[PDB]
């Protein structure tokens, strides 16, 4: 079963319940290491929909209909009883990408990339290939997903 | 009824959990070695999960039921720079820690939490820990019921 609901123009409605999908990894780009203004502030927690996770464990490929959500959160502090580093604060927003060879036949890898103005928006804004796919195409380890940073995906694909 | 996540020996020791990566992620933090005298206490990234039944209960109540299992997975820092900017990015898996709340199995431990260490992903079961080794820091400093919910935005957003 596909996990992305759409409008008529194949625009992605804001995903709901993605926090109960399969988490695949977290990174952090703090503002203070990026001239006080990270591109994606700051923590990033990333999820893949459960059906696509199932298909990934079998094939090590992203099926048609894969949805991946990147959730941004703030750095809430830099020191805790466990030591120094970065610790998350409040949610900041989300980004998403959807793979569909039928609805997006001419985008790189048949991926559409979406931004969201706020948590209350009812739908995403599809982006031009220049804005997001170009960087993913140029540097992602596998099929435009930065799986070099998702150890859940790497450990979970078939041997 | 809800499912029972985690299995236990007759001495009530948690068997090494399987499938916890399909549980509910509640937040990640990072204590890099280079920021902690080249040896962090829990190196380095920590990805945290709560079992799906306790997550269902937490959504309704905001408390940790009896039978709550939380798993903290450790991973190394893989790199400090990527096309998205400077920071910290995960590498390989290092190991796990876990805590289990059960007033029937652990009537005398603080909070009725049992803290477990694991010697490897290959171990059959965990090693339960003395109160000073784990529960002490957790009871003094965690925001809620010995769980550090100040670092679990999923938990804080999901409670009623
Ligand atoms: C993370 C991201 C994800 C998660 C899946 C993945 O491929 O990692 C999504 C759905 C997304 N972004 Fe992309 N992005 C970049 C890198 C290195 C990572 C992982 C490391 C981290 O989390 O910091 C990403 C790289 C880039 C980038 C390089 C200059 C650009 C311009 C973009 N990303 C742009 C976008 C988007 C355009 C608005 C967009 C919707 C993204 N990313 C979504
Ligand atoms: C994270 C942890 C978790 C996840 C649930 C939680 O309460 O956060 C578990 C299951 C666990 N550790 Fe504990 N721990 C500490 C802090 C600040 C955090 C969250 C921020 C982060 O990820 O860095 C924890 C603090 C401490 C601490 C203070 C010095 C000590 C002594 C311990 N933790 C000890 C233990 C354990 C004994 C070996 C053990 C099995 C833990 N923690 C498990």
């Amino acid at each position: 079963l596909n996990y992305g609901s759409f409008t008529k123009e194949h625009v992605l409605l804001t995903p709901k319940g993605y926090r109960e999908w399969v988490f695949i990894g977290a990174s952090v780009t703090p503002n203070e290491l990026n001239d006080d203004k990270a591109a994606f502030p700051e923590f990033h927690n990333v999820y893949i929909d459960p059906t696509s996770w199932g298909h990934w464990k079998k094939t090590g490929e992203f099926r048609d209909g894969t949805v991946i959500v990147k959730e941004l959160a703030g750095v809430g502090s830099k020191a805790s009883p466990s030591g120094n580093g970065y610790f998350p604060g409040e949610f900041n927003g989300i980004e998403a990408m959807v793979k569909d060879s039928k609805r997006y036949p001419e985008r790189p890898g048949n991926w559409a990339f979406f931004g969201f103005e706020s948590y209350e928006a009812k739908q995403g804004i599809i982006q031009t290939d220049e804005t997001c796919a170009a960087c993913h195409k140029e540097h992602a380890a596998h099929d435009m997903v930065f799986t070099q940073f998702y150890p859940v995906l790497r450990a979970g694909k078939p041997s």
